[PDB]
């Protein structure tokens, strides 16, 4: 146990510039933000003390600061007071124009058409000749290269000026559905972009892209140093799609990179709060039975600091320690899986959504 050892057996060597990792307990990511109103101190406390790595969402503090990257350097400042070496990601989406950072602003239905340039970087509804758009926020496009090169110096803009670790890109689609015989080029230029990215960050920030794990991001994933599962419906729990994720959680892992295993009880079958403590039990162990180095759960019921992130899930917090090995398949075509870690044994069906850990 002197270094950490993925599943197949390999060790896992994290770059320098990679959150602390341990198996005490379950390793945690958290990500939240309040358009209303900024962490009090005891909320940074409390979150202080369950996590090393968190994302500030992309609306934080917007009402109270007037910008989202605000609510993002404040409370990177707050959290950093307390754990001078907690990461701290910056939200930027990809794809959707935000108005709530300074940096979006101009991306509004009335200051828009002032900003020619700014516009000329956005996806053209060929049904209106109008801008495209969802409840009047637009589309990036990143086949545009002048888009891919403004959209990744203002991550970094932001990244620098919000004092944050890194960067959280939400969204590898680019649209492609969009201009669906245009998909290959999308996939190649959203690899271009956040290379882009990566590049004008500098050293040893972090980069994390949502859901890389798929195929749409392969071009994307290799720059990337993390990657999201964000399970953000119920076909993503599937049995066949919680396998997929053990699978790319390993091929993650053996890249170097690591994994944050994300998990919104808003998508369970099945009040919220109450649901999430009873559903943890079994969407932890889902995560056990992939988790490898440096990869990381995140748990609740969306996306607000109200979502999850200011309860205790006691399961979260009981002694785990490394796994003893990779999971075992039951049966070679069953969906009972086990795996032990020095202080829990993981049992799960994932057919019929059961699961039990026993805290050793």
């Amino acid at each position: 146990g002197q270094h950490y050892l993925n599943s197949d057996g390999s060790r896992f060597v994290p770059k320098d510039f990679y959150p602390k990792f341990s198996w005490d307990t379950t390793p945690m990511y958290y990500m939240f933000g309040d358009t209303t109103r900024l962490l009090e101190p005891e909320e940074v406390e409390f979150i202080a003390e369950r996590t090393d790595f968190l994302c500030i969402e992309k609306s934080h503090g917007r009402t109270p600061l007037g910008a989202a990257e605000l609510g993002a350097k404040h409370e990177a400042a707050a959290f950093k007071k307390i754990k001078p070496d907690m990461k701290v990601l910056f939200y930027f989406n990809s794809a959707y124009a935000w108005p709530f950072t300074s940096y979006n602003q101009a991306f509004t239905r009335n200051k828009i058409d002032e900003h020619p340039k700014l516009k000329s970087f956005l996806i053209v509804d060929p049904k209106t000749a109008e801008l495209a758009h969802r409840r009047n926020v637009f589309f990036f496009d990143v086949l545009n290269p002048e888009l891919r090169e403004w959209w990744s110096t203002t991550v970094a803009k932001g990244v620098a000026e919000s004092g944050c670790d890194g960067a959280f890109i939400d969204q590898m689609h680019g649209f492609a559905w969009l201009r669906a015989d245009k998909s290959e080029d999308v996939q190649k230029a959203m690899g271009e972009m956040m290379a882009l990215l990566k590049r004008k960050m500098g050293p040893d920030k972090i980069l994390l892209g949502n859901n890389a794990n798929q195929d749409i991001a392969k071009d994307a994933f290799p720059v990337m140093d993390a990657s999201m599962f964000e399970h953000y419906n119920e076909k993503l729990l599937s049995k066949e799609s919680l396998l997929q994720d053990w699978d790319d959680m390993l091929r993650i892992a053996q890249a170097g990179k690591m994994s944050i295993f994300r998990i919104g009880v808003e998508s369970d079958p099945r009040d919220q709060p109450v649901l999430a403590k009873e559903r943890a039990e079994y969407y932890l162990a889902c995560y056990l039975i992939g988790a490898q180095p440096y990869s990381y759960f995140q748990y609740g019921w969306g996306w607000t600091l109200s979502s999850g992130s200011l309860h205790e899930f006691p399961e979260l917090r009981k002694a785990l320690g490394p796994p003893k090995g990779a999971y075992d398949r039951t049966t070679p075509d069953g969906w009972e899986f086990t795996r032990e870690f020095e202080h829990a044994s993981v049992w799960v069906n994932t057919e019929t959504g059961n699961a039990k850990i026993t805290w050793r």
